[PDB]
């Protein structure tokens, strides 16, 4: 409900990205790549799924799928300050 | 309610920025800048500002004021598509 609290490393396609795998459940670059709200490259796209990891947004499991973390959940709806990288209370 | 549709030129900081106007009523490099959702500098956020307006989401206003437009309301519902520039 509050507003996120987006960190300076993000692009704006993180937001879709985890938009995405929110509602998907799953995510992985061929078939993000493919999605109409998705405008960066497949290669691209992988880039921006290893940061959201190394942020742990998002945790990679097995054969290149990821899956959001509560973090990137809580960040989604503004809970989550991705820059400072703490919860929001 | 549906998904937004970003351009390929937009930043994260246009959606955070569309967001405050659109809440708040209004946007100003200065008012901006002092959001702590905002962590791009003040002559970045008239930046950005600039773009938005140029794309017709923001109406920019005397003395570098800024309010949205039906078209960044739009953006904003998933209903506008900002890299085509054309409404869905």
């Amino acid at each position: 409900n509050a507003m996120r609290q987006s960190g300076s490393w993000m692009t704006i396609w993180d937001d879709r990205i985890l938009e995405i795998i929110h509602e998907e459940g799953n995510g992985s670059p061929k078939e993000l790549e493919d999605r109409d709200e998705i405008r960066i490259s497949k290669s691209s796209v992988s880039r921006r799924l290893k940061k959201l990891a190394d942020h742990d947004l998002l945790q990679p499991l097995a054969n290149g799928v990821y899956v959001i973390t509560e973090e990137g959940e809580a960040y989604l709806n503004g809970e989550y300050d991705a820059g400072k990288e703490r919860y929001i209370n």
